[PDB]
């Protein structure tokens, strides 16, 4: 049994956060907890929302009744979105305490702190995070999963290229995690302007490098819940499939592509057709997606770089 | 697409309230909503818990951003375990509201309010919840779930024999709920001691508009270990099986305990394996159930009454 602390929101309607993370990985075969770090009606992608948070000593209280019942013995731990300073010190005190409990715990660390939307990047979480996250969450990471914006704010330099972008990945290899993947990125694709690129690299001794590319072709809306499922279903495969960067990516693009093709398609159904889709109706089919969560068809071949 | 307004307890660790009902009914294809009326590390029937709890004016705030964006469209409603009058009676007006928004919304309730024990029985939620179960919610139910001991308390009747039962689950109809299902009671079994009793009742117009009443019994072997979850994974199975079959008791239920069952067996082995079995090993085996929760092979048979 394999058993995740994911520590992430939640919402009543939707599929952001432990909701984007938990049915998927439960599908998989995984134990997962989930720590809901706020609980919100929905997502603030919505002209409305209410919902309230989860304070850093609730959550001590919830791992301190974890660990009196000896139940804090994990194997990897899922952290994403968080816009309190004072929860982040706090996960991160969790985890290098289960760190502790277990060496071999894998910490997947979605270092989420803004986007780029026309090639300009803007930060979504308040600035005092970014020092915690380059300084106290990175190095104890073992896999992280910036889009381009996030990987340029945690190195301190622009990405222009692909070869800029695999020196920026090196940069934060060295900060301390073995599993670099950038989510997206504005890099362009000889196979369109229709593209956004995904970029891997992994440290594995045998030392040993691994580096991957993909190209995958755009959607004409925006999805959100994706970058959160990018991060599980990540950890899903690496898992299934440690020393295979390779396929690992590939079936977790793979996940992805089938759930907004899915998404996208009844999203325009519903939507009056030549109609944008609201963002209440691109929220992902996660349910309607299972078998191709358990067993994603593979539709993107990454290059070996 | 059948959505499904789920408020329950959330645990990190383990299986019960939500956490027993939101996997099961995803996989089956149902749009679960989940309200985590509490978040703590674990169920309460373990040596040592922590966690916080949501009150009645939270849970307003969480409906009303529903309400904002326009997505208080329900086809289900379910809740079981509530501790707080004030918070039942808030879940009481929502619900009144979700039927409002759609006469033909379906509120599966299962009333939660104590067990038998020894050979005596007693309540573990405050008794002034009984007159609102009595007054508000069972007359808004639509389905109901309560145990041997909870059909006696809401009827103010005990139940000795299996046509006291009956007699009672007429009573709980003239309250309100078509579908009664007594989900456990001493009783006897002609198949001997070990066995708890199942007793179903439904009420329904059938084609021709005349009002007919379906009754189903079945005899479960006893097994020798305490389950927390069950309940609430039972009336989750209930709704999803009647769902299927609305004008087949018999089938929604045989399905319904059928699974209980899988998943009560796999339980038990892997809890043999680690052990008498501390609550932690009698954790609901839910992920590695999957198949069981999307295809149950009926194993036991209800005798039609
Ligand atoms: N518009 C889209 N068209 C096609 N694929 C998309 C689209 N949006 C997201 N994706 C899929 O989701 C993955 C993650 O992209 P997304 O922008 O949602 O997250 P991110 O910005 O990289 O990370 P995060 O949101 O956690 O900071 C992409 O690699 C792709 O697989
Ligand atoms: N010890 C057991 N042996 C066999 N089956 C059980 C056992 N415990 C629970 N079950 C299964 O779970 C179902 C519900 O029983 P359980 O006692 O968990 O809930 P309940 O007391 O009837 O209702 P509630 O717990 O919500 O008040 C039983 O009908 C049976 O299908
Ligand atoms: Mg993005
Ligand atoms: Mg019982
Ligand atoms: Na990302
Ligand atoms: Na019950």
């Amino acid at each position: 049994e394999c058993r995740v602390l994911s520590i992430q929101s939640h919402v009543i309607r939707g599929y952001v956060g432990n909701r984007a993370a938990t049915f998927p990985l439960q599908v998989l075969g995984f134990e997962i907890d989930a720590v809901n770090s706020v609980q919100f009606s929905n997502h603030t992608g919505y002209a409305h929302w209410k919902g309230q948070v989860l304070n850093s000593d609730e959550l001590q209280e919830l791992y301190e009744g974890l660990r009196l019942n000896n139940m804090n013995k994990y194997d990897y731990v899922l952290t994403g979105y968080t816009r309190d300073k004072s929860f982040l010190a706090m996960v991160v005190d969790i985890v290098q305490e289960l760190k502790q409990q277990n060496p071999r715990l894998v910490y997947v660390c979605d270092p989420v702190l803004g986007d780029k939307w026309d090639g300009e990047g803007s930060m979504y979480v308040p600035e005092d995070l970014l020092p915690v996250y380059k300084e106290k969450v990175v190095p104890l990471a073992d896999i992280i999963t910036p889009n381009q914006f996030e990987a340029e704010l945690l190195s301190g330099r622009k990405i222009h290229s692909q070869e800029e972008a695999l020196r920026v990945m090196d940069m934060l290899h060295s900060m301390g995690p073995d599993t670099v993947v950038i989510t997206s990125s504005d890099l362009p694709s000889p196979q369109g302007s229709n593209y956004l690129i995904v970029l891997g690299s992994q440290r594995r001794r045998n030392v040993v490098m691994e580096r991957i590319r993909m190209d995958i072709r755009k959607v004409d809306a925006v999805f959100v819940g994706t970058g959160n499922l990018f991060a599980a279903m990540l950890l899903a495969w690496t898992h299934k499939h440690p020393n295979n960067l390779k396929v690992a990516c590939e079936k977790t693009v793979s996940t992805l592509h089938h759930v907004l093709q899915r998404t996208i398609q009844c999203a325009k159904a519903q939507a009056g057709e030549g109609v944008r889709p609201s963002p209440m109706q691109l929220e992902l089919r996660m349910v309607q997606s299972k078998r191709d969560i358990e067993d994603p068809e593979i539709v993107v071949q990454a290059t070996v770089l």
